């Protein structure tokens, strides 16, 4: 069997339209099978001192279906290594979103600074089911 | 047709039930159809240094069903524009829990406090099913 | 009924094959009926000045389903109290990975810095369903 044929245990998945408003960067895409994760790029260049945070074009848009949201992930490497993080994590990417995906980089390192280049993999894009819940107000929990 | 009939593709989604402990604050609620999540005001006023943390009052308590969890993350707007964060994200609410939500705000920001006056969105509440994993302990992977 | 008859209601409710590559430490577990996370052990001691971040061992592998993700969440109580933090919150755990779990822990208090002991519960670790999206690349999202 070739690729276009969907395996039976993958029937079900779900499909993620997605523009890249940046054509010069790949696709994002799972470095491993079973990756919760699509991997984000930095459309651009950008140098951060400790403690500066900065709102990165990642040069996609999605649209996340309904029932759904993306999150974005830092990525564990980097975290570690230099002391990047997201201000906002997990940044949450509403199913009615179609604007692009920017990522609040910020360096959480007390003296290195943290320099970005484009083409570089900046974050992670997860998407899952949510339950859009209806409140139900109650005037202790007994009552309910 | 009117609202109080449950649409046919909405017959499935959850109830929340919620208590409102301070009533002067509106019902958190979702800004957009098909939002992940529900806006959560603060009860108070709280102002916070750069570098400053504090465990802000929500108003609200919740009952999140069994077999699911409330997350309670960061908004991006603030998160971007004055260093907003919040300590424990993503805010991990248990199906048992039924006391006050309160949020671990922390200023991010260098130089520049942040002010926060009761009424404001400080936070999102989202509400995800998770698996209540029965370990299996092993002794190598291979074994399982 | 003893407890080996798995209830009706969490027939469903999967299996997490983990390893103690620490044998010293206890099982990571639920502290309470319906929580969402099992909590994780330091392997070792640790201090962490203000600021400052170290890549904490905590003694266990775990075999996440194809399917579903793993997520490391800060503990509310020591955020709060003491301003620790996950640098790359959520930790995300894929299905591959086969590695040691291991907690990028940050110092985000100003002056007072955090000691970890063996032992103590440094973490909380959810496992959660994740849709592995199939990409579809579009020009503009009328087109899809
Ligand atoms: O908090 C974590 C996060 C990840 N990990 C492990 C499990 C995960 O599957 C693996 C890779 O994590 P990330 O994708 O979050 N980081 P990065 O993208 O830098 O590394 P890789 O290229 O391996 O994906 O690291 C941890 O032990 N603790
Ligand atoms: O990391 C993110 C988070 C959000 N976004 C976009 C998608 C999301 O649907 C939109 C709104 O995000 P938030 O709800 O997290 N922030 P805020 O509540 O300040 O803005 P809004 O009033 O638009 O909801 O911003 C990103 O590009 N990156
Ligand atoms: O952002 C939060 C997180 C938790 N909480 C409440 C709900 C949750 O079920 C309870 C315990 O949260 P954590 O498990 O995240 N923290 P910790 O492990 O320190 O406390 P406990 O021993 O109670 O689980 O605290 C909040 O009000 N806001
Ligand atoms: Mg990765
Ligand atoms: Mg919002
Ligand atoms: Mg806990």
């Amino acid at each position: 069997h070739s690729s276009g044929l969907v395996p039976r245990g993958s029937h079900m998945s779900t499909t993620l339209a997605i523009v890249r408003l940046d054509p010069g960067l790949p696709l994002p895409s799972r470095a491993h099978d079973g990756d919760a994760g699509v991997n984000l790029y930095s459309a651009e260049d950008v140098e951060l001192a400790p403690g500066r945070r900065a709102l990165v074009r990642t040069g996609v848009a999605v649209a996340v279906p309904f029932g759904m949201v993306g999150l974005v992930h830092p990525r564990s490497g980097l975290a570690t290594r230099v002391g990047l993080s997201i201000v906002n994590s997990p940044g949450t990417i509403d199913a009615g979103y179609r604007g692009e995906i920017k990522v609040a980089l910020i360096n959480l390192d007390p003296a290195a600074p943290i320099v970005v280049h484009r083409g570089d993999r900046i974050a992670q894009l997860l998407v899952q089911r949510v339950e859009l819940v209806e409140l139900v107000e109650v005037s202790s929990f007994d009552e309910a």
